[PDB]
């Protein structure tokens, strides 16, 4: 049979898996479902096409290198990658992943969450998260589209294309201006699950520090004592004072734990934000965390090369090359 096509996208992942059904995408590629006749169930299949940019390229290459090395229960992996057997003829990757039911984004459309499912994901978040720092790992995109789920209820973060050694879950320093950055976007995804809404859903650049300010009010002289982007620092001058607003106020059926967990997290200030260990030691999540049962990295992960300086062509070579141990004859 001949390649699937799904949504305008060709697929060239026969004969081991068919019948493909979208499920997802992003900038330069799509993620479908298909049938893995070998291990005999439904897989994920991400295709991407990067390398026409440098960049996609330098992004391509840290996701797969990151997430072979990465092993753990709250993180998607790698179980199989399909390209192209020459490089001249490879234009797309494949990437294979577990299949998940659903993520955290279409959850949220859909069902109101208790606190113990809110506690519970919150944790698994954390505990994967845990995981991905003490590797040195920052994720910079976590938001619940990000965050896959089970039947079951298990979680598992996925999507490491931005990983390094989205405007409504973006940190204020990412704006004005380290791991704190994902701190901020779990303190996000949490507002969230507590009122099904984003907490800071601006439309543009100024219009999320607006947001961001109207529930912490103005910042201190302190939070603006750091680095930070002249015109940024000149613009929030420019405004007029604005009141906290009490957590208790904006999520008022929220356990009074949970909100203390949100206040840490969503702290303007980076270096007074909560960090993760602290963060899954915090009374709100005392019934789920269990340090003996969550494992961190055996080392901090680091690349041989830096690949911002390489060209283009030089990037696909290492991913030809990181590529080769899944096909067929080696
Ligand atoms: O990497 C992923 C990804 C993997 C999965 C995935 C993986 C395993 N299972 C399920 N199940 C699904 C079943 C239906 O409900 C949703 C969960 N989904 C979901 N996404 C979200 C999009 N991306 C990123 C962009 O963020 C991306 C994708 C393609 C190209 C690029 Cl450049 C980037």
């Amino acid at each position: 049979a001949g390649p699937e096509m799904v949504r305008g996208q060709v697929f060239d992942v026969g004969p081991r898996y068919t019948n493909l059904s979208y499920i997802g995408e992003g900038a330069y590629g799509m993620v479908c479902s298909a049938y893995d006749n070998v291990n005999k169930v439904r897989v994920a299949i991400k295709k991407i096409s990067p390398f026409e940019h440098q960049t996609y390229c330098q992004r391509t290459l840290r996701e797969i290198k990151i997430l072979l090395r990465f092993r753990h229960e709250n993180i998607i992996g790698i179980n199989d990658i399909i390209r192209a057997p020459t490089i001249e003829q490879m234009k797309d990757v494949y990437i294979v992943q577990d299949l998940m039911e659903t993520d955290l984004y279409k959850l949220l459309k859909t069902q109101h969450l208790s606190n113990d499912h809110i506690c519970y994901f919150l944790y698994q978040i954390l505990r994967g998260l845990k995981y991905i720092h003490s590797a040195n790992v920052l994720h910079r995109d976590l938001k619940p589209s990000n965050l896959l789920l089970n039947t079951t209820c298990d979680l598992k973060i996925c999507d490491f294309g931005l990983a390094r050694v989205t405007r409504w879950y973006r940190a204020p320093e990412i704006m004005l201006n380290t791991k704190s950055i994902d701190i901020w976007s779990v303190g996000c995804i949490l507002a969230e699950m507590l009122s099904n809404r984003p907490i800071f859903p601006g439309k543009h650049y100024l219009d999320q520090l607006n947001h961001i300010l109207g529930i912490l009010g103005s910042p201190s002289q302190e939070d603006l004592n750091c680095i930070i982007n002249l015109k940024a620092r000149n613009y929030l001058l420019s405004l007029p004072h604005k009141n906290k607003v009490p957590w208790n106020r904006l999520f008022p059926n929220a356990d009074s734990k949970a909100l203390d967990l949100l206040d840490k997290m969503l702290t303007f200030n980076p270096h007074k934000r909560i960090e993760v260990e602290q963060a899954l030691a915090h009374p709100y999540l005392e019934q789920y965390y269990d340090p003996s049962d969550e494992p961190i990295a055996e080392a901090p992960f680091k690349f041989d090369m830096e690949l911002d300086d390489l060209p283009k062509e030089k990037l696909k070579e290492l991913i030809f090359e990181e590529t080769a141990r899944f096909q067929p004859g080696y």
